[PDB]
Order: C-alpha cells, then sequence, then structure tokens
C-alpha cells in the first residue's frame, strides 16, 4: 500500500469559555426582534445589539416578560456586545398556523481563540508538514481547506495553515467557508431537544431508569452526583466571597494578562453559582459551561484558582473538578444522542452534508493521479456527531465508543487512503480511520505550565485497520436513507 490522501477534520484549538443566558418569550415585543422573519435568526454587528439592548430595556419597563430574567439579559448584553463573539439567536417557535407563537432569546458570549491556540494549530501543521515530506512533497501542492465561519475555528485553520506552507501572509483564497458543512445547523435541534428534556429526570429526579445510557461502575447515580457538585459549588462560592471580601485580591497571582484577570473570573463563577445552587434545577447544557471554565482556570489562571479557593490541587477542589469531568463525560457526549438510534439520526442530521463531501473527496482522490489533502476545520458539534455516523455504520472497528478518550481541543477525525496499483493495473484502495482527543491532559489541576498555557497534543489512535474502500462507502452511504 501506498498513501494516496488525507481527508482530515480538524476541531478549533484552545478557546475562553462558552457561555449562554437563554430565556423564551411570546410578548410581541420580543416577538417584533424577529423582524418577520420565521427561522433562527442571529445578530452580531454591535450596533444592532446595541438596538435590541435598548428593547431589552424597554422590555424591563413595560414588564414585557419576566423582570427579573430579562435584567440579567440586558445587564449581560451591555456588558458583553463590546467583546468579540457575543451574538443574540432568536429562534422563533411555529403554531399550526405557522405563526410565530414564541421566540428564544440565547444570548452567547466568549468561544474566542486564546493566547494559547497558536501553538496547538503551529504544533500540527508543523507535524503534518514534516509528515507529508517524508511520504510524498507533491501532498504540499495539493492541499484544499475548509473552515467554519465560527471565528475560534478559523482562527485555527489559519495558524495550521501558516505551519503547513511555512508562511507569513496568507491569502483569502486559500482557505474557503462552508457554513453549509462545518457550522452547527439547528436540524437536529427538534430532536436534540428530546433528548435534552429525557436527561433533566436523571439529573434531577432522585430516580429515573435511563435505557442504554453508558456510565461507570465506580460512580453512583448521576443525581447524588450532581447533588454533591451543587455542595461543592455552594461551599466555594462561599470561600470566593469571604477571599475578596476581606483579601488583596490583586496579589493571589503574580501575573494578570487579557482575558486573565480575578474580575472575569468572578463573573464567570458568580454565573456558575447561580446555576448550580439547586440540584433539582440543574440545566445539562450547563455542565459543559461548568467543565469549561474549569479548564480554562486551571490552564489559565492556575495560581488564582488555588488562591481565590484556598479556605485556609486543594481537596475540596480537586473533588469537584473530577466529579465535574464525570458528568462532562457521560452526560455532554449524550447530548447528542443516547441510544445508538438517536446518535445515528442526530449524527446525520447535523453532519450528513459534511458526510457526503468527505467520501466525494475521498473518492476524487482515488482518480487523482497527484497525491492531495483536504482539510475541514470544524465546530466542535461535528466531530461528535461524525464518529457517531462511523461506527452506527456497521464498520468494524478497532475500539469502542466507550473506550475513546474525551474530546478536547483540535481533536481531529482523520481518513487515510492508500492505493493498490499492483496486480496488473487494477487498481484497488484501502482506508484507515484515526482520531486523536487533541490537547487534552488528565491532570489539569497538577501539570505545570509556562507562560504559554499551552496543552500538548495526543498522537492520533488508530480507530479501523486498513479496509476496502468500496465497502466502508456503502456502509455510510446505506444509512444516509434515515
Ligand atoms: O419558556 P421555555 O419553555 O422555552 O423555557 C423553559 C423550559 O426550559 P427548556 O425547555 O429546557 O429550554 C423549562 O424546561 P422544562 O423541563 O420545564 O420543559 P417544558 O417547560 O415542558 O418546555 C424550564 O423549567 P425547568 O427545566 O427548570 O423545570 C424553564 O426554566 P425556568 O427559568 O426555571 O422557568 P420556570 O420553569 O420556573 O417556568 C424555562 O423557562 P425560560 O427561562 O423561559 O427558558
Ligand atoms: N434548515 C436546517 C439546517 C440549516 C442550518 N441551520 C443553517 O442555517 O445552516
Ligand atoms: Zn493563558
Amino acid at each position: 500500500w501506498v498513501f494516496k490522501g488525507l481527508a482530515i477534520i480538524i476541531a478549533a484549538a484552545d478557546a475562553t469559555p462558552k457561555q449562554k443566558f437563554k430565556h423564551s418569550f411570546t410578548s410581541p415585543i420580543f416577538i417584533s426582534l424577529l423582524k418577520g422573519h420565521k427561522e433562527e435568526v442571529v445578530i452580531r454587528n454591535v450596533n444592532d445589539l446595541k438596538i435590541v439592548l435598548q428593547a431589552l430595556r424597554i422590555a424591563l419597563d413595560e414588564k414585557a416578560g419576566n423582570p427579573a430574567k430579562i435584567k440579567v439579559l440586558a445587564n449581560a448584553l451591555e456588558k458583553k456586545l463590546n467583546f468579540p463573539g457575543t451574538k443574540i439567536q432568536l429562534k422563533p417557535v411555529l403554531n399550526k398556523e405557522n405563526e410565530v407563537e414564541k421566540v428564544q432569546f440565547i444570548l452567547k458570549w466568549g468561544g474566542e481563540p486564546t493566547h494559547s491556540a497558536k501553538y496547538q494549530a503551529t504544533e500540527l501543521g508543523e507535524q503534518m508538514r514534516q509528515d507529508f515530506d517524508l511520504l510524498n512533497k507533491s501532498i504540499l501542492q495539493n492541499i484544499k481547506i475548509f473552515s467554519s465561519s465560527e471565528r475560534r475555528v478559523l482562527h485555527t485553520a489559519q495558524y495550521w495553515t501558516r505551519a503547513l506552507f511555512g508562511a507569513d501572509e496568507l491569502g483569502s483564497d486559500e482557505i474557503s467557508i462552508r457554513k453549509d458543512l462545518l457550522d452547527d445547523s439547528n436540524a437536529a435541534k427538534d430532536l436534540m431537544d428530546k433528548v435534552k428534556k429525557k436527561l433533566k429526570p436523571l439529573l434531577r429526579e432522585g430516580k429515573e431508569a435511563p435505557p442504554q445510557f453508558a456510565w461507570p461502575s465506580k460512580m453512583p447515580e448521576p443525581y447524588l452526583v450532581i447533588k454533591r457538585v451543587v455542595e461543592l459549588m455552594n461551599y466555594h462560592k462561599k470561600i470566593m466571597d469571604n477571599n475578596f471580601a476581606k483579601k488583596d485580591v490583586n496579589s493571589m497571582q503574580t501575573r494578570w494578562c487579557t482575558s486573565e484577570d480575578p474580575s472575569l473570573f468572578k463573573e464567570r463563577w458568580d454565573k456558575l453559582f447561580k446555576e448550580f445552587n439547586n440540584a433539582e434545577k440543574v440545566d445539562p447544557s450547563k455542565i459543559s459551561e461548568l467543565y469549561d471554565t474549569m479548564k480554562y482556570d486551571a490552564l489559565h489562571n492556575r495560581q488564582f484558582l488555588e488562591n481565590i479557593f484556598d479556605p485556609g490541587r486543594f481537596m475540596q477542589l480537586r473533588e469537584l473538578y473530577k466529579l465535574a469531568k464525570v458528568l462532562f463525560d457521560f452526560i455532554c457526549p449524550k447530548e447528542y444522542g443516547i441510544s445508538d438510534a438517536e446518535k445515528l439520526d442526530i449524527g446525520l442530521l447535523t453532519s450528513l452534508p459534511l458526510a457526503k463531501q468527505i467520501l466525494n473527496d475521498i473518492g476524487d482522490m482515488k482518480n487523482r493521479e497527484t497525491p492531495a489533502c483536504v482539510a475541514y476545520f470544524t465546530k466542535e458539534s461535528h466531530i461528535y456527531t461524525l464518529l457517531n455516523i462511523i461506527y452506527e455504520s456497521g464498520i468494524p472497528m478497532r475500539i469502542a465508543r466507550n473506550a475513546l478518550p474525551e474530546l478536547d481541543y483540535l481533536s481531529q477525525i482523520t481518513f487515510e487512503l492508500y492505493e493498490s496499483t499492483d496486480a496488473s493495473g487494477q487498481k484497488s484502495h484501502s482506508i484507515r480511520l484515526k482520531m486523536s482527543p487533541g490537547c487534552h491532559t488528565q491532570d489539569p489541576l497538577d501539570v505545570q505550565l509556562d507562560d504559554r498555557h499551552y496543552i500538548s497534543c495526543i498522537p492520533k489512535i488508530s480507530l479501523t485497520k486498513h479496509l476496502d474502500m468500496d465497502y466502508v462507502q456503502q456502509k455510510l452511504r446505506n444509512k444516509f436513507t434515515r
């Protein structure tokens, strides 16, 4: 076998925690924000956000909704609309006459690439440049690059491209944005809500029997884990307030940087403490937010994390990190489906266009005369969903899904093509699928980092051996029907 092509899907590099407030309103002033649209509307322009802020202040005075919940939205928008990455999503709910009866107001902020992202992307670009210059130098001449429109994703694509070609500047003709392929799609959101509601009793209610729900034996039931996290969160809230109120906070870390100062720290945790103070109220969506900030602070605000939660790897803190990782490893992946059928549909509804694109590119690479590579830089969601398509296709795998490592920043899915032009002109092809969990550490509270705050990438692990190409395409294309 000899290498012919590579189709590699790459997730975004290190980024700031993603946070969101979501509330639904039916009052006309909130419906008018859609401006007649009956599909999801995204607002990013800062001036449009200032207009919405004014609308929220009107809504508050008019009591066009829960005033307390409108206040938090308005105050959060006012503070964050001047920060890159802040956007508003308006999801209309249509009645039986295709009339908007309700709109979901989602305020999102964060998710920006950190200063560390460039190291992870550059590391990957240099390693792959090395790899290609040892397999076939001609591969560098046939690179095709796609990217999501999300800022953290394109940031990753740009530094990877610079490292791969060894270049400073870069033209817009080299990276092609494909929103249809690599951005999130609300196509599966109708079915992901069915899943989200099925998870709430598991985490809140004292006893709810799950069918086909992976969970480690050494851990108690999920609702107990939630109750202990709430206890740990309420515990750390009191420590943090006591330390802010009493001690000099500006001396709890010898060096502060952009996005790494105690005021932003308190803002993030104040939100999470509010959302993790009642086990019977915990939203499964907020487990990922809790774990994302915990990764961020242990990675970018390590010293302050120690000192502001010091009562006087702290044991109550290590316990909190360990329990949060369990919830993120066995609850968050199942927002993309609990049962195999759910993981399959949701996986298809989300990433079918990308999946077809990969197979077609793989199909083209067989027929080429020159070796090539196609890199897809994608939002986090497509990696989860695409792996589910791989397993639920019936393709023989080398490792089971439950055994797969936790997906982290810059995790990759790889489709390696090898051609068999031997046996006369008869040309056969084998495809081997590999993945990497990205830049991950299993001991975030114990690793010692320098000013780069940079986690190295984990080498790839093989999901399959060399499989007949025509076989691997049929098993995938058989599931595209439903
Ligand atoms: O208006 P919505 O229906 O679009 O959104 C509501 C819905 O959220 P979700 O569907 O998961 O997105 C409720 O979930 P759910 O399980 O009851 O599902 P259903 O209500 O049957 O649809 C949720 O109640 P819970 O999960 O805590 O029990 C409620 O939270 P909270 O603020 O405490 O308000 P109240 O519960 O005190 O009224 C939400 O109100 P918003 O603030 O407007 O978002
Ligand atoms: N129509 C459902 C898929 C469309 C996708 N949410 C998009 O706007 O790209
Ligand atoms: Zn940092």
